[PDB]
């Protein structure tokens, strides 16, 4: 009964939330992300609150070599994983020719090629399991916003590559999680933002995610996109 | 605290396996189709095991007159409703030069101006609960198939029916359901086919519903895809 | 060297500027609209002064038999086809709980209905001269917009449905052509609206198909999207 | 009546067809690419043959300061250009697991942040001239191939980031050209494929684009998909 999840960007907002909430249905947690206090700060409160085990290490997606060092303590630690959230993620927002080619770098390192090595280190485990990876993308992986060129692009590609994973492995389950705004601390900003200026709640998110993942083995979610009510319905 | 849910092709299959996931949340439910027989069938079973008030009603959402009676007679049954799910619908598989003009009517009667009936005779209902419409579409909403020319197209024209209800319509919630195949009555076939040949099950389904619709009222979902691991994953 | 080309919505818009333009490269021109009137005077002109035959004869793409006899009215007069434009269409304009039973019907038949009886009446033709199918949807094919709801989701239809019979005839070339605003009688307007209101003119849609047309019979140009500069660019 | 067009990748493949076929209207042209032999051959001819002013220089656009001193160096040549055919690019194809890092990187430096580099830095100048920029993306940028996800994730990269350009600049005419596969020294291979293995021809391509820039200035053409009739016609 038990099976084992790895949240990536798992030290605040959704991710974090998705990790308590996997804990409250009794999920084994490996978390990785930058902030290895953070992540410990969770790993203790869960360990203790909800009685699950939990790992934590030190996880820069945009780093070849971290992603395959943290998967290979990750596999030590806890043998075959069932669930992978390839959640971490940043926004810059800018017009197209003011975005710096910092920026852009950096949103591809991540939003892209941190997705691509995050799910390829835990492929041939979840090959193994029948498990699903979940990667949070946008709500803008299919359609376009003024300033967010560079993200945007991103998110597109980041759609692509999860849905190419899915035609060249069908083997796993691979399931594109699109939010709106959500009030974290992406871009450049902190929580405690109301929902009525268009922003969902993390948790509101991980609950989505939870519920969703409570189904039945032979079951693929594969896309799942929602907003707050205070968000402009966009297409 | 007590909510009412309007069900459409509530009679079997996806339909009905909502109305009884909505039940065990404790929904009273308005269920509609042509087949009263087997709603009122279902009605007493929920109302006895559930304990929620059920009231059904012929509908048979290729008439507009038959939908205008239906909402009418459920308005009057439970006041305004809170939760509509357009489900109903049908599928005729040929090749486009095979498929007859009675099959492609039947398909664009149903599938696409049964669903533009449904919503707009609880849309002014909705509009005062901020409630939520959940149309059941496919997953060849957005995707195509051989022989599947007629029903896809109605399918593609529903995804940008409830798509536009959204923006003219911000205060509701839209929310597409796009399953796979699914284990049901549809296509002419019956119910019992193993999850193998790939099929979800109606209740599967009926629960990504139920726990989704568990979200806070000003969490909208817009877009829930979700397939066989037994389908293969095309897009 | 002597191509036929078959038009349906002939007699005005985009349907006669494709006539004049493929008329130029000296197409024999297959003519079918309602308005016989009008075909006559644009059949006589091009005769005349492009020294190109023309046959005309009455269409109304909302009723089968009415394709069908023209149909076979066409293929005898000139033996198989090698291009098909079916181009007839309308649109209404108004919110989806204000737009009448009556112009979503209309629009079906016509937008959707219509294209369908155009191209399996015209298909094994098609396939035997390795033709080219040109369907006028519309930019919104793939995008939405408020109050169009009713001529939307006929447009996506016939988007699906258009690629939904490439899939199925691989020997014929099928070619959605997807126009922004173009001044005609569209809409219930007239001809005369200037550039800078967000209009192309015919003759520029036409020109753009003419020189595509062009192509080597092993070229399929399978999309056009082309608007005015003065329409804002919306996805 | 002089107009002035840069293209990226002018050394071969559809790029070199494109000034050719601009040539052949009398376009003063400003070629790029990292082949500065292959640019002055094809110079050499075009303004002998042609009659028209070609500058070349060399451009490696996977190089923020190869790109700026290119365009700085045609602006000086030029004055302000009119037309921008952002055609550079690339593809490696392996599964997702088995594809480098490298070739990954290489695929988004050209294919994404090469066509962002070249258009901001003509930016202002189509701005002024109510230009034209063209970017080679793929059919790809809307589907998905397998042992195509590096590659393909780049081009769903260059749509979003061309429509966000296009939202952000109404003043400047965004074109999205999108040929299926084509007889080209594209994926490591050289010219000399047969059509019927499934391939267009460069010159085929550059005779679509340059009758379609032919149209009037104030026709803003969006999108182009093109494949062989060998192509099996998928989506
Ligand atoms: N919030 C929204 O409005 C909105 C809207 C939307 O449409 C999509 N989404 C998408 O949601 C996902 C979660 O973002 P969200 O939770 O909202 O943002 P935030 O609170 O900033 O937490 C970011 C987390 O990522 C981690 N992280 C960052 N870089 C890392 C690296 N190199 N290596 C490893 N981890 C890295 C970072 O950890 P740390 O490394 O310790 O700094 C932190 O835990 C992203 O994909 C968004 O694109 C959001
Ligand atoms: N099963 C799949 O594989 C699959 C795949 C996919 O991608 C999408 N979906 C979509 O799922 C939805 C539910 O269909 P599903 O449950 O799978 O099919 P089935 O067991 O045949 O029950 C049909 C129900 O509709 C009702 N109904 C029919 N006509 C009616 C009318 N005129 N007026 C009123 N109601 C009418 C009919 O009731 P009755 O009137 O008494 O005969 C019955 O309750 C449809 O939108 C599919 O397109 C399915
Ligand atoms: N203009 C735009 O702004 C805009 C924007 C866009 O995105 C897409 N498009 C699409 O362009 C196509 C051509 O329309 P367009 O040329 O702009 O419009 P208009 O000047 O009204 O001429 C209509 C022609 O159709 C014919 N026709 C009508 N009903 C018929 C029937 N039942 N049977 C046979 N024919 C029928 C009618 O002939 P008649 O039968 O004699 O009355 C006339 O020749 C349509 O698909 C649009 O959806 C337009
Ligand atoms: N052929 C197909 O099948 C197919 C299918 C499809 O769907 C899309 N497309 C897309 O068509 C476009 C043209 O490619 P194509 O003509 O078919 O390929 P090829 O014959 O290899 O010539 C490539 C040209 O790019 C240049 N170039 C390369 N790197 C550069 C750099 N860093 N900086 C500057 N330039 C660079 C290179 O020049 P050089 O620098 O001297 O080596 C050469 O001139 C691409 O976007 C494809 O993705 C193709």
């Amino acid at each position: 009964e038990m099976k084992v999840a790895v949240i990536t960007g798992a030290s605040r907002g959704i991710g974090e939330a998705i990790a308590r909430a996997l804990a409250r249905d009794g999920y084994a947690l490996a978390l990785g992300a930058r902030s290895v206090d953070r992540l410990e700060k969770i790993a203790h409160e869960l360990m203790q609150e909800q009685g699950v085990e939990v790992f934590y290490h030190h996880l820069d997606v945009s780093k070849a070599e971290s992603v395959e060092e943290f998967s290979k303590k990750v596999l030590e630690r806890f043998g075959d994983v069932d669930v992978v959230v390839a959640n971490a993620g940043l926004g810059y927002f800018k017009r197209l020719e003011e975005l710096s080619e910092e920026e852009f770098h950096e949103m591809i390192e991540v939003n892209l090629l941190g997705v691509w090595r995050t799910l390829k280190a835990f492929l041939d485990s979840l090959k193994r399991t029948g498990g699903l990876a979940l990667v949070t993308t946008s709500d803008v992986s299919a359609r376009l916003i003024p300033y967010g060129g560079g993200y945007v692009s991103t998110k597109w590609a980041a759609r692509a590559l999860v849905r190419t994973f899915q035609i060249e492995n069908p083997d796993v389950r691979f399931f594109e999680l699109r939010p709106g705004a959500v009030d974290t601390y992406f871009g450049g900003s902190k929580p405690g933002k109301p929902k009525e200026k268009g922003y969902l709640k993390p948790d509101e998110i991980a609950e989505a995610v939870r519920c969703l993942l409570k189904l039945p083995k032979d079951v693929r979610v594969e896309e799942l996109m929602l907003r707050s009510v205070y968000q402009r319905p966009e297409y």
